[PDB]
């Protein structure tokens, strides 16, 4: 259980994103276009970053550590963590940036909308696709050998990024493959352990891919048999929110191993495995449940009165949840 709880108040619209900054702080971001920095130990509100005029669509940290946010205002803003100063607003987009990702090795970060742009810390545009899609990149995930996988509707497009020769400043983006095996839009794209990545669609397709040669390994047209709303992964399992139920699929056995068909009174939104090996599920109605894997309901976390959009887990500071009810709740002990 988590007994004690703190209610952290600031947002005046749906809180969608939580992102850990360091060992004790995290940021939240909402449809109110506000970003807030919180102390996870004490629950103190540390900083507010105001500068977006519409909902935030993505937020990441760039390890001094920066915070980057994209918004339906068609900008990406880059924030200085310490001073809370706005380093730059980037507004050279004709469409909403939908995803942001860091390539650690190469020490760049990517924006994904109608096009893929490659950036460095100093905020130089190094390269960008032109007219990649009208659809928009819905997910970018790093895989080995400096490649990145982009979800574009039903398609996956794999790019390799090449740093310039010392002497030149010319980066290159090479398209290296397209995968066209989904009949439905790609909802989830996840790197499992740098050997596989997995994609899912809302209709219940699950595909496992080789992260090195980019070939199909396994395929399910409907891996659980109601739509799937979200997937996550550990080293060997996929945990899917499917209707009001949870399903656990083994990547090794290519089978559903565990199941709970009515885990909640409402659609399950998010389901994930914590480091400590417990499961957390989040629902439309506001309930959060903790499980141990048959699935045993350990904990019932009751407080939110509306969709729980995301959770964040600190080993030493407990559990954070955020909700369409404008609250963040920090659960402890």
């Amino acid at each position: 259980p988590y007994t004690e709880l703190l209610v952290l108040k600031a947002h005046h619209d749906i809180v969608r994103f939580l992102v850990q900054l360091d060992d004790y702080r995290f940021a939240s971001a909402g449809d109110d276009g506000i970003v807030v920095v919180w102390n996870a130990q004490t629950g103190e509100k540390l900083l507010e970053l105001n500068g977006h005029t519409q909902k935030i669509t993505a937020i990441i940290t760039f390890p001094n550590q920066l915070i980057l946010t994209a918004s339906a205002d068609r900008t990406v803003i880059v924030w200085d963590g310490d001073t809370t100063r706005q380093v730059q607003r980037i507004s050279c987009f004709q469409s909403t940036v939908k995803c942001l990702t860091v390539l650690q090795r190469l020490d760049v970060w990517l924006s994904g909308g109608n096009d893929l742009c490659v950036w460095n810390r100093k905020l130089d545009l190094l390269c960008k696709t032109s007219h990649l899609s009208d659809t928009g990149i819905s997910a970018l995930v790093e895989i080995p050998a400096n490649c990145v996988v982009a979800a574009v509707g039903k398609e996956l497009i794999i790019f390799r990024l090449v740093a310039p020769t010392e002497g030149s400043l010319a980066w290159a983006i090479l398209e290296v493959k397209r995968l066209l095996d989904h009949q439905d839009n790609i909802l989830s794209l996840i790197n499992v352990n740098d050997l596989s990545f997995v994609t899912g669609s809302h209709v219940g397709e699950l595909i496992i891919w080789d992260a090195l040669d980019w070939t199909m390994q396994a395929y399910e047209r409907n891996f659980w048999d109601i739509s799937i709303h979200h997937f996550t992964c550990d080293e060997e399992n996929v945990f899917a929110a499917v209707g009001r139920g949870l399903y656990v699929y083994s990547l090794q056995m290519k089978r559903v191993i565990a199941c709970q068909k009515t885990a909640h009174d409402s659609n399950v939104l998010h389901v994930a495995r914590l480091p400590n090996r417990q499961l957390i599920s989040c629902s439309e109605d506001g309930s959060v449940r903790i499980w141990e894997l048959q699935l045993e309901l350990i904990g019932d976390l009751i407080g939110h009165s509306s969709s729980v959009e995301m959770f964040l887990y600190f080993e030493d500071h407990g559990l954070v949840t955020c909700s369409a009810d404008h609250l963040i709740i920090l659960w402890k002990n």
